[PDB]
């Protein structure tokens, strides 16, 4: 079966490169029961805290490559190398909020401190799996620690996540400070949406801060947690909140040889 | 002689850079402002940003037909295929302007996106010789051109009342309100002086979100701009009622409105 480019940008020029769609798999057509959204929508009242006053900022006069910048300090420190990439020493289990530099600071909008906000620089593609619905997939290599995308949505409560029918893509920002919110990719979404879930993955999500620093709502990075082949499936360990829930529904089709959620896997756990 | 004092006054927040320049006095670069791209809050504004309330167009080309909803909504799209303004624009009175958005059904290049795009003309911050500084083009401008934006403060009338320095405070005008302060949060817009013959008229524009009481102010040119001209647009008579028995005009403009000697014709006929 030939392998057709459907779609020439399913973000209809919203990113900073097009994201094409294709399928060389089945009949089924492009992805359309969404909105494609490049930030996060709301869609009831929120209030982000944007008081510019309220933004923590540093009094940098380089690039901020230097260990007094205070936005860095705020983050532990700037994980970020020279070309923008997630260091090695990244505690890439237990990662802290990193704050990145913001309109307060004195800081030039090109600071090294500022790569989740500059927006996707990697060629990606949205691509038909074999056994998992649509995907997406790497069309160059990708070094490890390099930024991907964000979990972008709809943000909602707790309470309305609570509520919610589909929870096949929800996000669960997890406030430490006061009360949960979520990101619903169901209705409103951008290409994170459609990353499935690998027991062996290869992107990690980082909770970011930029333009506010409103503790309700870090923003989603995704960082290969490797380096990444071209043609390589994008993936992230969903967690096991999320297969406790659809453990009765379907059951994980990563084919990974250590995989936790395949019906085997399940299966041998219940002896 | 004129020397270079900053090479981008907006840091690269901006398309392009802004420099500054004097070869009039010794005043250095001005620093008592913090520079903004976008329009800032102070307190809360509750701006309605509900997705669902934007109204949104189906379009699939790039918008150019009548039946683009977001044109109806600013009686038409006004923008030509050259992201400048028709030349029947009414620019005495304009009309609101709702330039497409994230709801929309249409690409993010179509013909509805000028402001929402940014600042394309090359400008200058330079000293002026009895105006402060002003913003000067670099390179010819045709009429219908954007600008750049009024971009600072947002803050309510209430506070623009206890505002001691209103010397960077546009009225948006309204049921609600609100003011744009420029004084403490500013972009480059802050520094365009007072035309008496304006070569720039501001617009009242919908973007991101479509809260009536915060429209963005867009500048355009309601003329040809020479390579050089100084940017100006009429403040109107409100800044002038209150800031004339301080300073007088400089425009120059031999059609003057709040020239030394034009207070004394009407001060002398009547
Ligand atoms: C598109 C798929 C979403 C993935 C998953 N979705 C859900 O679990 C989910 C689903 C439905 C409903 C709700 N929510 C509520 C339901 C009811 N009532 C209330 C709420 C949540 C996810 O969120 N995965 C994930 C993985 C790592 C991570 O990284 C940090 C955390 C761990 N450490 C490693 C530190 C870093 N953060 C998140
Ligand atoms: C440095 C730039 C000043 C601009 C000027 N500022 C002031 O005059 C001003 C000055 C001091 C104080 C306040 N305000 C408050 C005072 C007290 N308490 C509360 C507030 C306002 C301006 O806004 N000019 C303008 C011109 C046309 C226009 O276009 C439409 C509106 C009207 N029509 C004739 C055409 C359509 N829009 C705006
Ligand atoms: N490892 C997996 N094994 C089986 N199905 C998966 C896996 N990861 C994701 N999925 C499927 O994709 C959904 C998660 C979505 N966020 C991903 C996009 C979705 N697959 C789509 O094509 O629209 C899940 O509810 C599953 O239906
Ligand atoms: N037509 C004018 N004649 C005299 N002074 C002007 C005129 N237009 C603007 N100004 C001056 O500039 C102020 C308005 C500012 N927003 C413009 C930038 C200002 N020139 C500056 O140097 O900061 C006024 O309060 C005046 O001090
Ligand atoms: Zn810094
Ligand atoms: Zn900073
Ligand atoms: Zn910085
Ligand atoms: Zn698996
Ligand atoms: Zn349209
Ligand atoms: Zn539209
Ligand atoms: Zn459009
Ligand atoms: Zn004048």
């Amino acid at each position: 079966r030939t392998e057709k480019i459907i779609c020439r940008d399913v973000a209809r020029g919203y990113e900073n490169v097009p994201i094409p769609c294709v399928n060389g798999v089945d009949g089924e057509p492009c992805p359309e029961d969404y909105k494609y959204i490049s930030e996060n929508c709301e869609t009831s009242t929120m209030n982000i805290d944007r008081n510019i006053t309220h933004l923590q900022h540093c009094t940098c006069v380089d690039d901020c490559s230097s260990s007094n910048c205070l936005c860095g300090q705020l983050s532990i420190r700037c994980w970020y190398d020279k070309d923008g990439r997630l260091l090695q020493e990244f505690n890439k289990i237990e990662p802290p909020l990193i704050f990145e530099c913001n309109q307060a600071c004195s800081c030039w909008r090109n600071c090294k401190n500022r790569v989740v906000q500059s927006g996707i620089k990697v060629r990606l593609q949205l691509y038909r799996t074999a056994k998992m619905g649509w995907g997406v997939r790497a069309l160059q290599t990708i070094p490890q620690g390099t930024f991907i995308c964000e979990y972008v949505g709809e943000l909602i409560s707790d309470a309305e996540a609570d509520v919610r029918e589909d929870d096949s893509y929800l996000f669960d920002l997890d406030n430490k400070d006061g009360e949960v919110y979520c990101i619903d990719a169901r209705y409103y979404g951008n290409i994170s949406r459609f990353i499935n879930h690998l027991c062996d993955p290869n992107i990690i999500p980082v909770r970011v801060f930029m333009l506010h620093q409103d503790l309700r709502f870090p923003r989603i990075a995704f960082f290969s947690s490797r380096d990444i082949r071209t043609g390589e499936e994008l993936g992230f360990d969903y967690g096991d909140r999320f297969w406790d829930i659809k453990s009765k529904y379907f059951t994980c089709q990563c084919g990974s040889e250590k995989c936790k959620h395949s019906a085997e896997a399940i299966a041998l756990e219940q002896s």
